[PDB]
């Protein structure tokens, strides 16, 4: 093998040692671990969403699906950067992730949506944090990275804030 | 025969020697697309109805999904008159002669809520879509492999519009009794 | 003070004289306040609307605030082409205004927008009027252009009409 | 509470529950935000009407300029209106709101010379510049990592296109008093 | 000769009585006269221009040569369809053309560019009573495309307008 | 929960029977995992790489990986639409596949292409029996995606073959 | 030598045993040729078409050629894939071609256009039955190309078919 | 000199001291150019005149192609004016000068079949052809190798498009004497 | 036969006389040969190379395969325009070349692309000659094209020298 | 002389005092300095590079080589903007960068990229503490400019470093 | 190292002979050390122009250092094709250019512009010179580019002398 799960090396073309990479590489693969399955639950959802709001959600979480899987790209890139091993196996990502996901059966939109703005908030305050970790450890280019992302994941979920609010224009008339 | 006007006449079929297909085999599929043809351009005109009629809450969202519906099934409806018209045959072409010919429901001239409308659209996909697989066997058996795979790649486009319809039916939402 | 807002002085290189100028001027200007309102009120629900039919109200209030901006350019070029001065401040611009602009809080979705679709009536209405006076003082680019704007406004108000109609996919039980 | 009409409260900031940002920290920069907004609102207004009188020699090329930095100012003031609306304030709207609540120096209805006018806007930029790099340290400070973010990238559009006016206002050209 | 210059048989497919179409043909193919010379000058100025403002001009006048020709294609088309037959030699054009054509010397840019606007006033009004006598025939199609090209035509002599207004950036300290 | 892992309830709108969908339904489904872990490994790869033609591979696996996930979808699409529930959770993907995934380690680049075409074989032999299986079910469509899938996946899988076959540009000299 | 011509390794990335292979490499290669040889014969029928409908004839068959050199492409590197050794040069091309090709001389359009719809007709046969061999020899992926070739092929056909018609605008008046 | 109106001279050649080229050497070209630049203009607007009155079964493919050559005829006369203009002369411009300095032969105002008027412009494509290839060697010889290479470039265009003009007036069809 | 290969008829569209013309159609014919086989061996090569540094010489041969085409199509088509007859068939076109063609066996990517190279010499001198040809017989139209393609030829040419030489990333070490 | 080398005037309308201008203006005139030389290094080794990988690092160190210029580009312009004059003959620039730069000779492509790697490293040290200047100062544009280009660095940097790591496909069979 | 500056070792796969190229290379090399100082001059006056025409002058700088910078890969990279090595370190490319260049301190826009206008000769009659000397030696490839290129430069210098003309549209009354 040429590197082992787990391991550090840093990187000498990014004059970042192994003493301050680690730290990063620790914290971004808990991350690319808890989008990963936001990105399949997110299809997951993509998939199933039936009804009247139905075609706008299809389109509009798979959109969200595609902002996650670069995210992760992302993440995972600037791992094996840092001289790290980036979380691969399916296996692995839902293993390492810390977020909740759903079991293999079909909820209804508001119950599966309500479920993502969860895992969504959980990666926003992860990030948050790890963002100033990242430029404590004077690493600019990570936690510039991380913003660029944060702020994409952040609208996804106000996205899904704004679909689960309490307004429409069904009127109990028109039902 | 040295005598007449019509360059053609509805109803015969010539077959074709650039495409090495017989006027005996070439008619089968003549006869098998030709009806398809009647059934998507009234399919093309229900859908364009509901395009322009459809109101609501779900109103653009359906109106822009019923338009490109209409779209996919004019692409549909010329592919098929095409390959008639390759094939030796005759394509119907008037609109009067379109649903004469049509074996679907049309719905008369007055306006109904957008459920009533998708759900007889989603009736006139199914029949579409039933008799175009049937259709796909006659030309792969006929040795017709051009005309088979035509079908295939239209037939793919009509059934997910047609499984759009049915989720758009189905029964779940986002409103709530609390936002009513 | 290279012009005096009020004045009309006409233009020579459009053959157009202060006297015909000074009526579209007034015309024009009256409508430039209406639409910028307009403009304002369209970005304001476009960034509060909230509820199921958000996402697609929040792309739609976007294109229609983009459309007002634009008819609102072509009035303040078209008077300042006529020898006129444009209104600018947003103070002048509501001011010179005849139409309801609400006050700053925040109504449901069908509240605004019924407002909404309350003040493209009216510009509705005086713009078929000023397209008649204009091409009566033989005016007709400014009565072209106009009818092209008109054209434009005229659709998003049918297409709030559309919104606040008595219809919808949801169900009694899928509530 | 259960009996109110407006869903909102000019004045009011919930904070968010989905951007984990409770009230307490949200109202600071919604306060520092929507001062902002009005700022740059009422800037957007000033370039435009620099962008629809501007005359002269270098006419053209300032239309075209003035026009882009009005669009610029627009963007900023959507992103801020829509970072306020997001933690749970109520940004300005009406256009009197926006000129009352407004900070700068805006111009009275009359038309001023180009020179006049750009060093007027030049004014507003400054005033804008100064407090948006306050408001950036209020949020990182705050923990807010996403508002700071934006305001920098506003920030840095703000500072170009004000540099810009100020190199139009230069002493250097390449008119010469022969060619006068 | 499958046609003689001056001959306007007018449409059928059109359904437009040579009579009717006589009356347009002649106001067109005035039209077409004066604006290739028109097109002709700008391309003049076009190459020519020097100075400090000499690429912004250079730019302009490319520009508003190529909306001659547009337009100028847009009158010979027309013509031609209502059965007529469009002016075509350098030499019948200018001979037809009403305008002040520059003898073959070159002017500074002030001056030139004054003479164009001169062209275009004319043009201008010349079109403003053709569209009128297009309406009036009945012929909404004519009338309709010369709105169109007329919108563009004034826009172009009102920049050479803004071009020779009286205000600059220059100081006579920068001198 | 609107629907249940493992259930087929078929589809009215596609006139497709529970009985034979399920068939279909049973055999995409498996696919669908093994695509899907074939998509996070060809993503490991991706973003592992080394060596001298790193940058080559690094662009290949990535276009591949994206292969891999839109065949994946048009899986699951399908499956879904067939009244079935594809499969979701990183988990249960890994679980459902029947292919060889690498324990978290990084190999080198032969060992590793060398493993990802051990998984394009095993899915291009599932994939020829369950194009075979549908048109068999008169269920034409799904055939047809199937094929249009499976001639992607080849071609990628035949790319793979030919990084790995014995050639070279390099010679013992410049060693 | 790498690879000697006639030899068929077939393909063990692709899954595909040198037996089943060399049936369609056979195949493959025989209508590489023939296409090949439409491809020079159309060139050629681009470079010299003269006459009325010329210009819309050379860019016909500029198109037709370029078509016939993708199909080209494709079958070649079908080949290849498949463990094979495509056909290259010329003097192997026409050789190994069954199809009737001209001799040097030019001759009228409605000879070489029917020359042409007769090289069609053959590769458009033999293109039907392959297509059969391919998908009973289990090859799907070899099928699905060949259809698609296939429809490109026969339209290019059937235009040439209709050039050949017995119609036209042509009035023995207009003569 | 020092109280003329006209910044310059039609007949004058300044040359060029930013291009390095003598007002004796420039004037060579300039004397060149300046007369293919009325040709080519004078082609410009034959080529639109058949543009515009192309009648017959081959006419929209006329329409398009005559529509291009004016087209490139436009560019290529912009080319030399332009180059002319450098070489410090005053290139020909009002509609009465370009035909007067013109060479070759125009249409009466009257409209002939598209045999003779496409005949016509093939006779002007060739005066103008033969014109440049001489002014190519005269650029290439007096040095100016700039305005040489311009020259060729151009000069491949006009042959492509009255080659096509041959191709257009040559004996073959696909019209028989039966579909007649 | 409406032309008779090895007849060269002039062209009076373009002022040249068969004298001057049959010795560029001589020439031009000669490299269309050479051109188009070099076409028929990059296109093989293009097909079989494999390797490490496969992808990147597959895309290069394909492109350079592209340029010949397009450079053998302005002969033909110059040849043509002359008068001539330009050759046609793969037979003939391999019989008129005279550089030197692979037999139909595969040879390692070292090997083939020296072939090609000499290929590219041998057209590049022809060429280099036949402008001068071309610019002495008063033709600068076809000695104008001969260059620009010229230029073309040189930079693939040299690329392929630059495959060649004796250099790379590789070390002993990797190995 | 309008501006004096080494003055910095600050800027009233970036409310920017000489004082904290100053300082910044001297962190970013030396590494404009050091990014253009490392721009012409990039250039050097994008012009020379030869070898099996050549291709793929022509086209790499291309874009590397833009985007110091866009650095560069950046750097310079925001030291003019706060007042100062940015270093512009490539004499001055070389003096005042303090990197290593090659002698006119050329090395193996291995010599090269190492050596880049190097200047990488000092410009990335260099650059992460003057954003800290920046944010210190309260200059956040400068600052947020500088990790934006600093990402751009570390990127082109991290992947010289991949190309200099100990893999490849290459085996010494093949060899 | 791979290469001494000041050798010429030809090209075999140009048919370049060592003898010839070094005339080239000699010119070539000496141009391509006057374009880069050209390049980083109008660079310079790119970033400090100020006053009423900056903006204009702002983006045409920044083309022609664009055109600059591509004229001067183009050198380069012909001379690396003919066997040379190009000059690279700043250093090295203004001690071997032979224009004048300023000093690092910042002039008004007409010294400026004058200045450049002065490199732009120099470099215009030394590539003039240049062509002939490429189309003598039968480098007609070398002498095609130079054309090319030499097309640009004095399109760009005969702009600045545009620029520099006693023309304007302010008036002294504007003043
Ligand atoms: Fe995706
Ligand atoms: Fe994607
Ligand atoms: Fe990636
Ligand atoms: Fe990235
Ligand atoms: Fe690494
Ligand atoms: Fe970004
Ligand atoms: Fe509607
Ligand atoms: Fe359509
Ligand atoms: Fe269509
Ligand atoms: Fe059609
Ligand atoms: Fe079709
Ligand atoms: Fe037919
Ligand atoms: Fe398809
Ligand atoms: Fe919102
Ligand atoms: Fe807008
Ligand atoms: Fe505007
Ligand atoms: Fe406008
Ligand atoms: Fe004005
Ligand atoms: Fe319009
Ligand atoms: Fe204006
Ligand atoms: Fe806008
Ligand atoms: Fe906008
Ligand atoms: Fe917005
Ligand atoms: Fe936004
Ligand atoms: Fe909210
Ligand atoms: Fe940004
Ligand atoms: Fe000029
Ligand atoms: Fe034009
Ligand atoms: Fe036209
Ligand atoms: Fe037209
Ligand atoms: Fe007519
Ligand atoms: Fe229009
Ligand atoms: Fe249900
Ligand atoms: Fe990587
Ligand atoms: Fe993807
Ligand atoms: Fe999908
Ligand atoms: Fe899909
Ligand atoms: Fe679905
Ligand atoms: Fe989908
Ligand atoms: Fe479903
Ligand atoms: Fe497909
Ligand atoms: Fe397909
Ligand atoms: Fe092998
Ligand atoms: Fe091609
Ligand atoms: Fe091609
Ligand atoms: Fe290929
Ligand atoms: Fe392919
Ligand atoms: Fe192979
Ligand atoms: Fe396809
Ligand atoms: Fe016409
Ligand atoms: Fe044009
Ligand atoms: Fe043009
Ligand atoms: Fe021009
Ligand atoms: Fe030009
Ligand atoms: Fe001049
Ligand atoms: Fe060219
Ligand atoms: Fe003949
Ligand atoms: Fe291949
Ligand atoms: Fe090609
Ligand atoms: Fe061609
Ligand atoms: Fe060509
Ligand atoms: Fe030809
Ligand atoms: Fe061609
Ligand atoms: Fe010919
Ligand atoms: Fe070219
Ligand atoms: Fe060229
Ligand atoms: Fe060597
Ligand atoms: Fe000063
Ligand atoms: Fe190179
Ligand atoms: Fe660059
Ligand atoms: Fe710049
Ligand atoms: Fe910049
Ligand atoms: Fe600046
Ligand atoms: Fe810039
Ligand atoms: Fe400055
Ligand atoms: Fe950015
Ligand atoms: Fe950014
Ligand atoms: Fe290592
Ligand atoms: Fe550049
Ligand atoms: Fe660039
Ligand atoms: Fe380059
Ligand atoms: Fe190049
Ligand atoms: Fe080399
Ligand atoms: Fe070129
Ligand atoms: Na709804
Ligand atoms: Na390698
Ligand atoms: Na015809
Ligand atoms: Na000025």
């Amino acid at each position: 093998a040429r590197a082992t799960a787990g391991e550090v090396e840093g990187s000498d073309a990014l004059r970042m040692d192994a003493d301050r990479a680690e730290q990063c590489v620790d914290a971004l693969n808990a991350d690319l671990a808890n989008v990963y399955v936001l990105y399949h639950q997110l299809k997951k959802h993509h998939w199933n969403v039936e009804g009247a709001e139905f075609r706008d959600l299809h389109l509009f979480l798979g959109e969200a699906a595609e902002t996650a899987e670069e995210v992760a790209d992302e993440l995972a890139e600037r791992v094996q950067a840092l001289g790290g091993v980036p979380h691969a196996s399916p296996e692995t990502l839902q293993a390492e992730a810390s977020v909740d996901v759903e079991d293999e059966d079909v909820y209804d939109i508001r119950t599966s949506l309500a479920n993502d703005m969860a895992i969504y908030g959980d990666i926003i305050e992860a990030t948050r944090e790890h963002t100033e970790l990242a430029e404590n450890l004077g690493d600019h280019a990570t936690a510039h990275m991380l913003r660029e992302g944060l702020i994409e994941l952040e609208d996804d979920a106000h996205h899904i804030e704004h679909y689960l609010e309490d307004d429409t224009l069904v009127t109990q008339g028109a039902l």
